[PDB]
């Protein structure tokens, strides 16, 4: 990975010692990236739903994953499951239930930093990972972004900066999330957010990470673009709040 520091370096050193898993996939791959373009063609807002117990922004929230993503299958283009223990309190295990209860694409929210990983979340049922540019260096990007198609998935690639987008075009990105958090620092920023949207061409697949406000902004950054949008704290703590986002 690339040299970090506090507790980002934590959670890649922590990712790079993982110990991998033994199973066999029970279903194929379902696509995530093509699920989103079948509902933008169908006019359904694309919302990914995330499941995620704890976050060092300080999210604690203790609910049964099985019922939250039965209750999101109903609603989500797909599910994003965070496997992270220390700072997010995910198991893989928690995964690998939620993977055989539903039938929508899920994502494994992970530290991806080497291939077990991968195999990991392919083995445990994941449809997708994510590929965080701001961890990796360019020569990993690009050779588990090849690792993780090698099994039929489509990785996202994640971004925040303008810099995150060339490294991802430039290696061949077809799936990217323009986050609103530094992943160092935590702080938010919209404009910059809104700004790299607008970078974008317009045949890549773009997940936004959206929370405070929400409505408001999905309506606006759909305008931008933006084909889907990935929530977590908002639908972890009040799940039926999908409804009125993808409805009235
Ligand atoms: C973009 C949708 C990638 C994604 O879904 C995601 C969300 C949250 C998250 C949290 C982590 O902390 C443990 C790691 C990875 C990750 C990826």
């Amino acid at each position: 990975p690339r040299y970090l520091k506090g507790w980002l370096e934590d959670v890649v050193q922590l990712s790079l010692r993982r110990p991998s898993v033994r199973a066999s996939r029970q279903r194929p791959i379902i696509s995530l990236n093509e699920r989103i373009l079948e509902f933008n063609k169908r006019n359904i807002t694309a919302i990914i739903a995330t499941y995620m117990r704890k976050s060092p922004w300080g999210l604690d929230v203790e609910r049964d994953p099985i019922e939250y993503a039965k209750f999101m299958e109903r609603y989500a283009v797909g599910l994003s499951i965070c496997t992270e223990e220390k700072y997010a309190n995910g198991s893989y295990e928690t995964l690998r239930k939620i993977a055989s209860s539903v039938s929508i694409p899920i994502l494994m929210a992970d530290f991806i930093v080497k291939e077990s990983q991968i195999d990991d979340a392919y083995n445990l049922g994941a449809d997708t990972v994510p590929l965080i540019v701001k961890i990796l260096t360019e020569r990993e990007l690009e050779s588990l972004l090849e690792y993780a198609r090698s099994y039929g998935m489509e990785p996202i690639i994640k971004i925040n900066d303008e810099n995150d987008l060339d490294i991802a075009l430039r290696i061949g990105a077809r799936f990217i999330g323009i986050c609103s958090r530094d992943w160092e620092t935590l702080e938010i920023n919209k404009e910059n957010q809104r700004k790299l949207i607008s970078m974008i061409p317009s045949n890549v697949v773009k997940v936004a990470s959206t929370g405070i406000s929400e409505r408001n902004e999905i309506e606006e950054l759909r305008k931008l673009g933006v084909n889907a949008f990935s929530i977590i704290s908002s639908l972890m703590r009040n799940p039926e709040k999908i409804k009125e986002l993808i409805e009235g």
